[PDB]
């Protein structure tokens, strides 16, 4: 059964992958080899070419991602060789440095050994490799509420945060055979952060806002031809609205709109003044300006949607079905100013792809 | 078959309606009477109470409507007695006057005789009773592009627009047995319009924008207990974003964002300046301000979403399933600033309800 599903997924992936790589003639013999490997071993091992192309296909098939035009330039790092926690740490440190690239962000994925019997070899606890801690006790809220449960789990393990609003969480992961994860503080020299200033409004710096340069999502599973890479952190560059309309704006995140309204000099008293909307726009302008000024890659939602339109055109021209999740593709500010809002998308799930998986804490 | 569907819909509607009206004991005898009427006549006639409550249920079940908290206060006008085109005209004129109510808009529906054998008794051609004409010829675009086909159909019939950007379309409808519709110019004394000014930016009036006071949607079909009221125009008051983020903003409508950017004194050259977003906010602030200043009812999207949350709570408390269309419920500006964005909704279709129907032109 288990063995059956794997073979099926393998046939479908190898056929499609080799077709796109112009290697269609090599399919029959590769499939032969795979069949034997599965019979003999219970699993099979991707070639470097298969793994690289699979990770790229998986990004291409990510319905919720507006940034897919660049799927084929994904930088894929093969770390299936790691066996120790020092190696995993160093690979994660390396991913941060190489993806950051002094501000000129390279979309990158680092791929660790896959689940074996559904048994994880490496289990990453972080949601993103770089993220801020959150605390909630005695009515006191500090940092990022979205990080409260992971922060509490880290502190169970002997980590202690300084309780600023921007404590960097340690890297935290567990190896097969260890009962507990280990944690490592991030070297601050590896982590680019951007202070938020406004191009016109000088008081904006009074808010003392900042955000980190690179979102490196580290808790999703990459599935390629029936092989489950549960540990495979990847990154792009930010779209500005993720920071300005959600991370810094949401009431359940940093909740900064009233403070923004105050520093930009507008009242926050009447819904009809659209003060939240006006605050959102200025905060989002501040975020784009600040990343650009520091030389850290970022895309605004208009440019991003323009790129996505080209992705749609490229899909059509290549003869591939396009899939998408309208509810995630539309940006959270001025969505009707983008073409995405005015059409519909088929939300079918195509593999390879990235999937959610259960958290090991909570 | 036809006769069967009707009876089924009737049983389900009468049972639910009388239950809500505390008239459950009267169901058995009412259903008896209806059964006979259908056998004998092919159809059945709603009581005033059934019709009124059915139209209210239909609004309550409109998945795409954010304004549903007020479903039970719908003003229902029963015009099943009309037989002539002068009567239809006068009923439509009356609806405009009574709904407008000197600016204090009353949500109202005027209900005309229903389809008989699927044969319409009255066929309204207008999308809304009050709307602006649109023209497109020789590269010249004037008025509302959304009105181009209806405008062309009106001019086929001897109507002629002045070719301002805001020509009011005539009322246009067809009676059973007439080969052609008739048209009647709207008396300007019945139509409230609001000039768009900005609370802070005096130059905003240079754009010479205006919009009409009351959206009176006149091309949907009301279905109640298997009876098809294809002619049943209804209105609420506007939510400001419908005018400011769509009618005046969309590239395929009045397309005013570049002109807005110019009068508010910002460049429209770089996506990263978020000039479209900033223009959207100021235009939307202008719209709310202008309606309020003139004493014409309007709701902003924050207040509207707050009302909708109460509608959700009321549904739960009354033991009714809530249905909704997330993609239409979210406002087109700052959607993530509303609770709607952060939850999901079951998009099941429950009857009574309002439905699309084929246009008689195009
Ligand atoms: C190159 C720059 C990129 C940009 C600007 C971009 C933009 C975005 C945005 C805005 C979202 C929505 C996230 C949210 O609202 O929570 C998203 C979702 C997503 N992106 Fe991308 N992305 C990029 C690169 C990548 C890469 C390199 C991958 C993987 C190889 C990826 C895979 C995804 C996935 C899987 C999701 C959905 C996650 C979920 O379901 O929660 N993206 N992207
Ligand atoms: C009282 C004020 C009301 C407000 C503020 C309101 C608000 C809205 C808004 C903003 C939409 C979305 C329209 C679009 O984006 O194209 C909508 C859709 C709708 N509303 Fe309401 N509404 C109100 C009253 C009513 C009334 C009185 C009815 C009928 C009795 C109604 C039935 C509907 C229906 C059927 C739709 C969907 C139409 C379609 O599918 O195209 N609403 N409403
Ligand atoms: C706001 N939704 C949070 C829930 C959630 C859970 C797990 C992963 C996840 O990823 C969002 C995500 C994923 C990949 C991205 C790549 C680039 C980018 N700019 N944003 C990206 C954002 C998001
Ligand atoms: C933007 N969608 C246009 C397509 C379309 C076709 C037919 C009817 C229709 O109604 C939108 C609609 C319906 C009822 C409304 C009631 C009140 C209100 N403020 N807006 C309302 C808006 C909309
Ligand atoms: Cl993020
Ligand atoms: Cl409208």
């Amino acid at each position: 059964e288990e063995k059956e599903i794997l073979w099926n997924e393998a046939k479908a992936f190898i056929a499609a992958c080799y077709q796109e790589l112009g290697k269609a003639a090599e399919v029959k013999d590769r499939l032969a080899d795979i069949k034997s490997e599965i019979d003999l071993t219970g699993s099979y091992v991707h070639t470097k070419e298969e793994l690289e192309h699979g990770a790229k296909m998986a990004w291409r098939n990510s319905n919720r991602c507006i940034g897919r035009l660049f799927w084929n330039s994904l930088n894929v790092i093969d770390r299936r060789d790691v066996r120790t926690k020092e190696e995993v740490r160093d690979a994660l440190f390396h991913h941060i440095e190489t993806a950051t690239n002094n501000g000129k962000i390279r979309p990158t994925i680092t791929i660790f050994p896959p689940e074996e019997k559904g048994e994880k070899q490496v289990e990453i606890w972080n949601h993103q490799l770089i993220r801020y801690a959150g605390y909630e006790s005695d009515g006191e809220r500090i940092g990022d509420p979205a990080s409260c449960s992971l922060t509490a789990a880290c502190e169970e393990l002997g980590w202690r945060g300084e309780r600023t609003d921007f404590d960097l969480l340690p890297l935290i992961f567990r190896m097969k055979g260890d009962e507990q994860p280990v944690w490592y503080e991030l070297p601050r020299s590896l982590v680019i952060e951007v202070p938020i200033t406004h191009p016109d409004i000088e008081a904006f710096s009074d808010l003392e806002l900042k955000w980190y340069g690179v979102p490196i999502i580290s808790d999703m599973k990459l599935e390629v031809g029936g092989i489950h890479y549960n540990a495979a952190p990847f990154n792009g560059w930010y779209m500005g609205t993720e920071i300005g309309a959600r991370n810094l704006a949401d009431e359940k995140r940093y909740d900064k709109l009233k403070k923004v309204a105050s520093v930009i000099g507008i009242a926050a008293d009447y819904n009809t003044d659209l003060w939240k909307d006006q605050a959102l726009v200025e905060l989002n302008k501040a975020v784009l300006h600040s990343y650009k000024k520091q030389g850290v890659s970022i895309v605004d939602h208009h440019t991003a949607a323009s790129q996505f339109k080209r992705f749609e055109e490229q899909a059509e021209e290549a003869g591939r079905k396009l899939t998408g999740d309208w509810t995630w593709l539309i940006p959270p500010i001025s969505p009707a100013a983008t073409h995405i809002f005015h059409r519909s998308y088929d939300n079918s799930i195509v593999k390879p792809n990235y999937f959610y998986q259960d958290k090991p804490y909570e």
